């Protein structure tokens, strides 16, 4: 029982790690995930140090080898090369980046189905560009700017069109709020500010050609 407490003192430091210890032959069987091969070596050498452990059967996954391997596969795929995988902790994988459409999103899911061994542990954070653009276009319409047109690629929103000169401060506000959405890193504003036509006609009359 002090044996159980001694193994636990070690393995508790490596969340997800589990074991079985066979007292007939002194064998420890380990399973689960660690952050990287450095953590793995720490784990193995600490359990080995336990004087009652004669052998270690090591089935622990190095999560770093796992996501690095996957990033190598995605990198070679022209469809997915802006997509990468990480792990913010043992046993949790996170896939992130931008795709253009829902169809490319479905292609990626199929791909990961065929290539990735830990789907049940995978968190999906990929941003779909076609979706972000509906969100943006809907905010502009809500606000009275239907009017202003938007494109969106790779975290970058581009605005074009024309606004009424009166509307400058309302629009500045609408642009602030578009910055605080989903996977938006930058807004590039090319919208023209129209002056009152009557005001232009009038400056045409009082200055020489």
């Amino acid at each position: 029982i002090d044996l159980i407490h001694d193994i636990e003192h070690v393995i508790q430091q490596f969340p997800t790690v589990r074991f079985t210890f066979n007292k007939n032959n002194g064998q420890l069987f380990l399973i689960g995930h660690v952050r990287n091969s450095i953590d793995k070596s720490e784990l193995l050498y600490k359990v080995d140090a336990l004087s009652f452990v004669k052998s270690v059967d090591d089935n622990v996954i190095d999560d770093e080898a796992v996501w690095q391997e996957m990033n190598i596969l995605l990198s070679k795929n022209p469809e997915f090369k802006g997509i990468s995988m990480q792990s913010p902790e043992p046993g949790i994988f996170v896939i992130s980046g931008y795709l253009k459409t829902e169809e490319q999103a479905a292609c990626l899911a199929d791909y990961l189905n065929l290539h990735f061994n830990y789907l049940s542990l995978l968190d999906n954070k990929v941003i779909i560009e076609s979706q972000v653009m509906k969100a943006l276009a809907g905010h502009l319409v809500q606000s009275g700017f239907a009017n202003v047109h938007v494109s969106f690629t790779n975290g970058e929103a581009v605005l074009t069109g024309y606004i009424n000169n009166k509307d400058a401060d309302k629009f500045r506000t609408v642009v602030q709020e578009l910055q605080d959405i989903a996977g938006i890193r930058a807004v590039k504003n090319f919208v023209v500010l129209l002056p009152a036509e009557e005001g232009v006609i009038d400056l045409n009359m009082r200055y020489p050609g």
